[PDB]
């Protein structure tokens, strides 16, 4: 019987990255070498969360980096995958690699998904939850003075809702929005869809089609202001942004333009479209070591928006 | 720019790969560590040193389940809870079991017996605490993968000779049973094309045994037990392209021969290492599942009446 078809891929996939050509085979080399290669990147703790509020539990994670301070700056993360899948063990990777780069804790949630909750529950979850955090700020043990919120694709999304909730509900002041690759609108003529839309590139135009159903279901995009918002009027007074997008997204010029956005309404914001990516390249670093160069980015970012000033 | 390279080669595997609450249970599945119900970081107390541990109790596990002590492998040198975390949460959701990661200390630092003795008494130590871990200490099985089966099969003599806690199972994914380099598999697979090669189990070896002849190492190379009778029934799980092919294949042959009832089998195709590659190699599922489903049958719970 000849090599697994996907074992020689794989074989292939491991000789194609990046030599850590140690001079020589000792056991701290090799141990480095393997833990690597084999485990997800490196944080001091990981605590599983229970998050009660009036009306449900949600589970959450705490990452706590190693070498962050006694009382680290918290970013409350909501993991992508369409307002319909994606969880914590998903985006375990990403939240962990995040936390490394910027020395912050990371709180990530698991929000309640649609279609069993539809579009307002969702971002209602991922509001409460950063509400939550700060009032039990002391007791994960992280500075619920220096806030940020972060997500992937619908994540990001979640995360300049929650930045809009925030503002406009008075709630806790955040320092920064990370927004990677986020969903902004539903207007899916836009050119990255054409030339990013077809299946070729992991996430399809009609996957979007798909999850946007699934998250508003009878409710009306202009009757959804936490949905598209890219079409919320007023933008100005949000938290400081960083967008960044990928050239071959599907998402990519709806991203763009909400970064346009915020900037015109005040917003400080870093904007960048990473060249030779796809939609959900922050997960993807074990297999891309240039998606670190991109995490380390927008990590940069917040741990300068949430430095102990 | 072009797409980048890692990103082109990343698609073609995914596209490689043949086929709201369906689709949740697939793509939450791929490239992720599969879920469980509970993890937690456990310190183990034992004589003379601490040793970090890992619980994992999967899903739809029985209100007190069954017990795997699991041992990473890493050639008795390398290797973390961290490195097979992914592994150990395959093996709890597929079996039902909980499942309990030892760190035993490594070598060269600690040379044989040192890392045997760890794993031997965290068995222990994981029975006597079973009501600690809430899990149930008559139902005990241990497993490993590489280095790490064979410290399951040295555990599993060492549980046998010295009256120590019954084991229901022995799970033994593509072991290292002896340091035989003659053996076919070597010349055939273990010139490093194929992750593992025959110098780099000399590596671990040398390291493992300093000093210590082989032949004064039997919880080391375990294929030169004279009377493996008595011991947990088995499952082995070997290879195609792996240079320990033949030596787990003659350790299963020989676990027969002495009246344990063994499930042992090759993964054609597939290379050391692999039940930690599912991520990558689907493939690899078929071999995690039936591993864990002889756990299950092993470990399995008495009667109870449900009216
Ligand atoms: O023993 C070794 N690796 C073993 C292979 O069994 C280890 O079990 C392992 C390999 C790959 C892996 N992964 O890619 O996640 C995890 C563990 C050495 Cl050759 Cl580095």
């Amino acid at each position: 019987m000849p090599l697994n078809p996907h074992v020689e891929a794989l074989l292939q996939m491991m000789a194609q990255m990046p030599a850590p050509d140690f001079s020589v085979a000792n056991p701290a080399e090799i141990r480095a070498v393997f833990d690597n290669l084999a485990a997800p990147p490196q944080v001091a703790r990981v605590e599983n969360i229970a998050i009660s509020l009036d009306g449900r539990d949600l589970d959450a994670r705490l990452y706590v980096p190693e070498d962050a301070d006694e009382r680290p700056a918290l970013m409350v993360y909501y993991h992508g995958g369409g307002w319909v899948i994606g969880t914590l063990d998903t985006h375990d990777g990403t939240c962990r690699a995040l936390a490394q780069k910027s020395g912050c804790a990371v709180l990530s949630i698991a929000y309640r998904l649609a279609p069993e909750y539809r579009y307002p529950a969702p971002a209602e979850d991922c509001y409460d939850a950063l509400v939550w955090a700060k009032q039990n700020a002391a007791t994960l043990g992280v500075d619920g003075d220096r806030l940020a919120v972060g997500g992937d694709a619908a994540g990001g999304n979640l995360a300049a809702a929650v930045a809009i909730m925030a503002r406009d509900r008075n709630g806790p002041a955040l320092r920064h929005q990370l927004l990677i690759y986020p969903v902004t609108d539903n207007d899916f003529t836009l050119a990255s869809y054409a030339e990013n839309g077809g299946g070729e590139y992991y996430l399809s135009t009609d996957g979007m089609r798909w999850f946007w159903g699934h998250y508003l279901g009878d409710t009306a995009a202009e009757n959804a202001p936490l949905a598209a918002v890219l079409n919320v009027a007023d933008l100005s007074g949000l938290a400081p942004a960083t967008v960044i997008t990928a050239e071959y997204d599907p998402l990519r010029d709806e991203g763009i333009a909400y970064a346009k956005k915020l900037d015109a309404a005040g917003v400080p914001v870093d904007a960048a479209t990473a060249p030779g990516m796809i939609h959900g390249f922050f997960s993807m670093f074990e297999a891309v070591p240039d998606s670190w160069e991109w995490i380390e980015r927008g990590a940069s970012n917040l741990k300068r928006d949430l430095a102990l000033e």
